[PDB]
């Protein structure tokens, strides 16, 4: 499965607001063509593949509403201004238009499209810019600019026509979907996870239910994930931390079998109706971290989001990680907010019954593979000296320390590392080489010459690497099966069955919110001398979330399992379900908690608790 699905219809912007109603003033048409020319203007639109939009059917419709209200609405487009204006007036936030109903129904459909073209493998994601939106609407009521509930429909499909058993929906809309949380609620097979704009009850819809509290009700219970953010200003920190201490650890155990995404943007700097400060770019990797879920499988359906501009912006940034392009750099990263915090501990307190990992106590790629291995490459890789790289290699020689082929494998790293920094040619490499200090020397000195600020280092073995984490330039992460006694705080050490759990624990929790912090310019990944098989795919995906992609991996030791899935990783194929993960030992965690406290005064992005005053 390859490519990704854009799914838009110029029909779904022929309805608009007929009378005054400030209330909602700010749903317009042009919306849908500020985002699709957004799309055409970068060049995103013209890379994925064109999936027409449909009519959703009747019985379609009746998957998640009721024949009542199907049938009041199927009669709006015989009414006029008036009996339109007495229409709408019987619900809240909604007007209706006498196309409104054509256009969602061409909404349901358009997402039942994606969501066929992703089950069928005929495309590995997508896109749908649709209008109206849905996921306030409920069984028998219009609400919130919505008529019916597009992701709802979508879940409820893929349920019923591929027997799916486990289904992770996403609404990092501003507001509380509160229509697919009613539709789930009860459902423990569809995980719904939302964070929403609250402020104590006080913002729209103002329903207690919106609240952390409400985890599902019965066979569902602690599959319904409610983060209200009681205060506006939320940054790219706040997102973040909900994503690496609230979301994701949840969505890795779950191993859901698809992925669907509310994509509201109205939690983008510059709405009117959210008034958060998260930058568009924030998009591109809330998606990226969600990507190895369901093996790719994720269908993103346009919500809110008011602010044209931002709103352009924020659906290239999504689209541009859909299609696999290198993710930007976030800088200024630190911790949560106190009220972030807050919502964060609470929603993970209540949940921690639920899910034991919340309990607590009082050319894209090039490969240099061993000298005459010939080996099958993706269609995104290339193999590997020069005049200039073999007088460096000369120079480091006779400066600090005669195989022949350690300089071969020296002279590699030199021209892939040119490669990666100082070009837009190739983003990362892999490399095997034999001797491991002196081939990480080389990397980490060359990358600290080349325009690299900084370097971060993940070193999966044992022993001590030449590589010094004193000045404010190098973070080593360690994976290690000897004893830690960690000292440094630009370090972070770790130490056979609950291995896979307790490493994916680890990862989305202290590994990415130091790592995201940190900022780094490359990553310089190390695997010594085979546990990893399980996780490394995984790791080389989440940690290409930073320094654009750059990422210069060693092995030392020619595995052509471990090599094919490190370049698989590279090179932006697909990701293999670890399956249902359980529970880490408790030694693990305690040793996690451990570190998380050593680290989290100088990374306040390790926080998912209010730090307590002194
Ligand atoms: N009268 C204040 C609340 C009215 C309201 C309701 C829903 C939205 C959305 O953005 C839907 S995604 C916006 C405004
Ligand atoms: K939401
Ligand atoms: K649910
Ligand atoms: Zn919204």
């Amino acid at each position: 499965a390859s490519g990704s699905a854009l799914i838009f219809d110029e029909e779904m912007s022929r309805y608009k607001l007929l009378w005054t109603d400030p209330e909602c003033e700010i749903e317009v048409p042009e919306r849908l063509t500020v985002s699709y020319e957004a799309l055409r203007t970068h060049g995103l639109a013209q890379r994925c593949k064109a999936v027409p939009v449909r009519q959703a059917t009747e019985q379609e419709i009746l998957l998640a509403h009721s024949e009542e209200y199907l049938e009041a609405v199927k009669q709006t487009p015989g009414m006029n201004v008036e009996e339109l204006m007495a229409f709408s007036k019987k619900y809240n936030a909604v007007y209706f238009h006498q196309n409104i109903y054509h256009c969602a129904k061409l909404a349901a459909g358009a997402t039942l499209q994606l969501v066929d073209s992703v089950m069928k493998r005929e495309v590995r994601n997508g896109m749908a810019l649709v209008r109206p939106p849905g996921h306030h609407s409920q069984r028998s009521a219009a609400n919130g600019f919505c008529v019916f509930n597009n992701v709802a429909f979508a879940a409820l499909y893929a349920k019923k026509n591929y027997n799916l058993n486990r289904i992770l929906i996403v609404d990092w809309d501003v507001h509380h979907g509160q229509g697919i949380q009613y539709c789930f609620e009860e459902d423990p097979s569809v995980l719904y996870f939302s964070w929403h704009r609250y402020e104590h009850q006080s913002f729209w819809p103002n329903l207690p239910e919106s609240d952390y509290s409400s985890v599902g009700k019965g066979k569902g219970s602690g599959f319904n994930i409610n983060l209200p953010w009681n205060k506006v200003g939320m940054t790219n920190s706040d997102y973040l931390a909900a994503f690496f201490h609230v979301l994701l650890p949840v969505a890795y155990e779950f191993d859901p079998e698809l992925v669907i995404v509310s994509a509201g943007f109205d939690s983008a700097i510059g709405d009117p109706e959210g008034e958060m400060c998260a930058l568009p770019e924030i998009f591109a990797h809330l998606t990226h971290l969600l990507m190895p879920l369901a093996a790719g499988k994720m269908c993103v359906v346009l919500e809110g989001g008011y602010n044209l501009t931002s709103l352009g912006q924020s659906v290239c940034q999504t689209v541009h990680s859909l299609l696999g392009d290198p993710t930007p750099r976030i800088s200024g990263l630190g911790t949560a907010c106190d009220s972030a915090l807050e919502s964060i501990q609470n929603v993970r307190n209540v949940q921690s019954s639920y899910w034991s990992s919340f309990k607590h106590l009082a050319v894209r790629t090039v490969v240099v593979p061993p000298p005459g291995v010939e080996l099958t490459l993706p269609k995104n890789c290339q193999h590997s000296i020069s005049e200039s790289t073999a007088k460096e290699v000369q120079r480091i020689r006779d400066k600090h320390f005669t195989d022949q082929n350690i300089l071969r494998s020296l002279g590699n790293i030199i021209s892939v590392l040119d490669r990666m920094m100082r070009s837009d040619e190739v983003c990362n490499g892999c490399v095997v080489v034999s001797d491991l200090s002196v081939s990480v020397q080389c990397a980490l000195q060359h990358a600290l010459t080349e325009p690299a600020e900084r370097v971060l280092v993940v070193y999966v073995g044992d022993g001590e690497l030449p590589v010094k984490t004193n000045d404010g330039k190098v973070f080593l992460v360690q994976i290690c099966t000897k004893e830690t006694e960690d000292k440094c705080v630009n370090r972070l050490t770790l130490c056979g069955e609950s291995l896979t759990a307790g490493f994916m624990q680890a990862l989305l929790g202290l590994i990415l919110p130091v790592a995201y912090e940190f900022n780094p310019a490359l990553v310089l990944g190390i695997v010594e001398e085979t546990r990893l098989m399980r996780v490394w795919g995984h790791m080389t995906c989440l940690i290409q979330g930073l320094a654009r992609g750059r990422m210069l991996t060693l092995l030392q030791g020619y595995d052509k399992d471990l090599l094919e899935l490190t370049v698989s990783a590279l090179s932006g194929a697909s990701i293999s379900p670890l399956g249902p993960l359980r529970a880490p030992k408790p030694e693990d965690v305690e040793m996690m908690e451990k570190q998380r406290q050593r680290l989290q005064e100088r990374w306040g992005l390790l926080r998912c608790t209010v730090s307590e005053s002194w």
